[PDB]
Parts: C-alpha cells; sequence; structure tokens
C-alpha cells in the first residue's frame, strides 16, 4: 500500500540538488515511508498543509526534528512555544506574537529600512561584493541583534547556535553529531543572554520579560522565550534574502520588473521564501492512529513533512520552478501553517522587503562573477558564499 523508498533527504548528495528527489518522492504517493530512517514522509502541498493543520493529531511536543521526545531526551530543554501542543503552547505563543506585534513592526520598520538603505550604498562603493557574508548576512545582523536588545559583545555565536539548532532537528548524522560537538560556547552565550539584566530596554527580549505578570507566562518562562527569538529566524532570514539575490541574478528579466515597480519588494521576497523554502523540512509525531492519504498511520510515528517540496507541488503551483515576483504566493508552507506559522514572519519580511526595496531602487544589474557555494544543514537550505558584482542606478 504505502511505497518504501531508500531517499535519505539529510544526505549531502540531497542537499547538493534535492527537486529531482522531490519528485520521486510527491510522485510516489501522497504518503511514502523512508526506510533510512523508519518514518513517514509526506511530499505534496496538500498532505503537508493537512498534516500543519492538525495539531492534535501531529503534535509537536514529542520533538518536531527527527527524535522522539517520549523515546529519548531533548538535546536541549524543549521550547515552550515550538515544542508544545495547544493549550500550553496558547499562551507563550499570544505573548510572542504580541512582541511581535503590527505595532512594534511601525515602530522600528524605519529604522530597518534606512539600515538596508545604507548597507546596499555601502555595497555599491565595493562594487564586487559576496551577497551572503556581505549582505544576506551583514544586513540582519546590523538590525535584528540591536531589536533584541542583545549586548555588542559575543554575537558572533548567534549564527553558529542557529545552525546547531537547525542541524538538531535532524537525524544522528554528522552534521548533527558535530554540531552537538561543537555546542557548548554558543549554548552558554544564547542561555546568558536571555536574563533580564542582559536584555536592553525596549527591544524584543525586554518586552518579553517585562510580559510576565498577566497570566500568560510566568518570570521563570521568559528567557526560554527569549530563547526561541535567538534560536529560529536568524540564518532563515539570511537564507532567504540570500536566494531573492541569487534569483534576481539568474532571472534578469525579474530584477528588471522588480526595478520598474519597487513596491513588488515584499512580494519579490515572499516568493523567494517559497522558491527557497530557507526551512526545507519540519516533523510531528502521532498522537493516535490516523488515516492520511489513503494511509493507516498508527500511534507515535514521525511524520516528515517536506515544506520545500509542498512549495513546488505543481498540483499546487503553476511553473513552481520558476521565480516570479508577481506570483499569488498567497498558501505557502515557506513560514508553517496554522497554530504554530512562524511567529517572526513580519520581522522576516520586513528585513526582506526593505532590502529588496533598497536593490531595486539603486542597482541596475546583479551579476554572478565567482563560484557559488552552497551551505550544508539538516534542515535549512541556503547559500555559503555569492559573489556577485553591483552595478549601481
Ligand atoms: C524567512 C524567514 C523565516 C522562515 C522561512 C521561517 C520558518 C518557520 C517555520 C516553517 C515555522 C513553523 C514551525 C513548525 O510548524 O513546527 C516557524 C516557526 C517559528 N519561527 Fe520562523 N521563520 C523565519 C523567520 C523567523 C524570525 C525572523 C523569527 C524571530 C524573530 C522566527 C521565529 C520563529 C518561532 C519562535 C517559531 C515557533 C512558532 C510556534 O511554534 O508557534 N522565525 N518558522
Ligand atoms: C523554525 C525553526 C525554530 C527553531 C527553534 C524554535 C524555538 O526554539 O522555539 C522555533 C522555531
Ligand atoms: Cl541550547
Amino acid at each position: 500500500t504505502i511505497p518504501h523508498l531508500a531517499i535519505d533527504p539529510f544526505s549531502l548528495d540531497f542537499f547538493d540538488d534535492p527537486y529531482p528527489d522531490q519528485q520521486t518522492l510527491r510522485d510516489a504517493g501522497p504518503v511514502v515511508y523512508l526506510d533510512k530512517w523508519n518514518v513517514y514522509g509526506v511530499a505534496r502541498y496538500a498532505e503537508v498543509h493537512a498534516v500543519l493543520n492538525d495539531p492534535t493529531t501531529f503534535c509537536s511536543s514529542r520533538g518536531v526534528g527527527l527524535s522522539d521526545f517520549k523515546k529519548e531526551k531533548p538535546w536541549r530543554p524543549p521550547s515552550l512555544i515550538l515544542e508544545a501542543d495547544p493549550p500550553a503552547h496558547t499562551r507563550p505563543r499570544a505573548v510572542l506574537s504580541k512582541v511581535l506585534s503590527p505595532a512594534t513592526m511601525k515602530t522600528i520598520r524605519d529604522g530597518f529600512a534606512a539600515a538596508a538603505d545604507a548597507k546596499v550604498d555601502e555595497l555599491l562603493q565595493r562594487g564586487c561584493i559576496d551577497a551572503i557574508a556581505d549582505l544576506a548576512e551583514a544586513y540582519p545582523l546590523s538590525v535584528f541583534p540591536d531589536a533584541m536588545g542583545l549586548k555588542q559583545e559575543g554575537r558572533e555565536h548567534l549564527l553558529p547556535y542557529a545552525g546547531l539548532v537547525a542541524n538538531a532537528f535532524g537525524p544522528p548524522n554528522e552534521l548533527r553529531q558535530t554540531a552537538i560537538e561543537r555546542s557548548a560556547p554558543h549554548q552558554a552565550y544564547v542561555n546568558e543572554q536571555c536574563q533580564r539584566p542582559n536584555l536592553a530596554p525596549g527591544g524584543f527580549g525586554a518586552c518579553i520579560h517585562a510580559f510576565t505578570d498577566t497570566g500568560e507566562i510566568t518570570p521563570d518562562e521568559a528567557p526560554l522565550l527569549v530563547r526561541s527569538l535567538l534560536s529560529a529566524g536568524l540564518q532563515e532570514t539570511v537564507n532567504g534574502i540570500g536566494a531573492a539575490v541569487y534569483c534576481l541574478a539568474r532571472f534578469p528579466g525579474e530584477l528588471q520588473r522588480l526595478r520598474s515597480d519597487p513596491t513588488l519588494a515584499r512580494n519579490a521576497f515572499e516568493e523567494a521564501v517559497r522558491f527557497e523554502s530557507p526551512v526545507q523540512t519540519f516533523f510531528r509525531t502521532t498522537t493516535r492512529e490516523v488515516e492520511l492519504g489513503g494511509a493507516v498511520i498508527g500511534e507515535g510515528e514521525k511524520v516528515l513533512m517536506f515544506l520545500g517540496s509542498a512549495n513546488r507541488d505543481p498540483r499546487r503551483w503553476s511553473d513552481p520552478d520558476l521565480y516570479d515576483i508577481t506570483r499569488k504566493t498567497s498558501g505557502h508552507v515557506g513560514f508553517g501553517s496554522g497554530v504554530h506559522m512562524c511567529v517572526g514572519q513580519l520581522v522576516a519580511r520586513l528585513e526582506g522587503e526593505v532590502m529588496l526595496s533598497a536593490l531595486a531602487r539603486k542597482v541596475a544589474a546583479i551579476d554572478i562573477d565567482g563560484p557559488v557555494k552552497r551551505r550544508f544543514n539538516n534542515t535549512l537550505r541556503g547559500l555559503e558564499s555569492l559573489p556577485v558584482k553591483l552595478t549601481p542606478a
């Protein structure tokens, strides 16, 4: 009934070019079994969307990586957000939603935009730059840690900790083993910055700690909620911005459209998130026997959702492998779907929008002028290096 495949979606060969194997996973059937890791897989949009939107059956509190927290110890204390189910998830989620609210975005937008414009101006003085280290990485590093309220010292641990968290969702392969081996200095930095005295007034971290008296969270939960905002989002935003620059370089007709109407900036970034899907996969664990795509899945089974594949499923998308900055992107699952849908999505979209706006107004051409290098991670997709020449408008 259920097809069994030997594809390892966490292998370096797969990461190097996942798209043929993602088609094989989709076309084999609505539900597959991955013999390499003894998990179920869903790679089409329909089943991925269904699983995300049924959290009672496909829970998160047994872990959203390969490891089942009912069988193994989590590598770190469980997130109060990502690794919780309703109702325990609900009020901590509401706090993070209010910390990263539309009102907060209105407070920080002008500064985020000015820093994007300044970065592009600076890069145009150099001409030939690395669009990852110098742009996709440098810009979020120039706005998000400050908006968090982090001190200057130690910020070099942020992206390593981000990569560690994402690697630790994966199976016990070399990427995961090496990440955990290197983890201690990054973990020690992150956990210390989560304490209230270390978060500057008015920033995201201070606002979490100020939200500890409403009956939604307690003071002893605020450190782990700050940890969520230091564990998630930064590398994804970097990878999304880097993918946008890569697409604007490889599809120059789309840069020409963006230049002609800079108000396409927000959707140009949203399309890059669909196209690249910085988070490629997430797991759920079944809490009961369930029918999914004609398959009967027992209790306590891990289900691997292919977000990137769902965002390129031709059953749902026209020309899914094309970068189209006017595509109707609504419904893509690059940020998830349902009750866990990325609580930081407004921050990521703000950063991506204002960077692409700066490019749209200031840059006439983006030409790849050096070897492109991929960064490997068990669950994140993104480039390591993207040498480009920027021509000013
Ligand atoms: C392009 C950028 C981003 C992408 C692709 C992305 C991806 C995702 C996805 C797919 C989920 C769903 C997790 C699940 O269903 O189990 C998620 C949740 C989450 N993200 Fe993001 N994210 C991004 C940016 C951010 C940012 C900027 C932040 C913080 C400021 C952030 C913090 C979080 C948190 C805390 C959660 C957990 C939400 C919950 O479980 O209710 N993310 N993200
Ligand atoms: C989507 C990635 C992600 C990683 C960590 C956390 C967390 O630590 O709460 C949330 C989301
Ligand atoms: Cl940790």
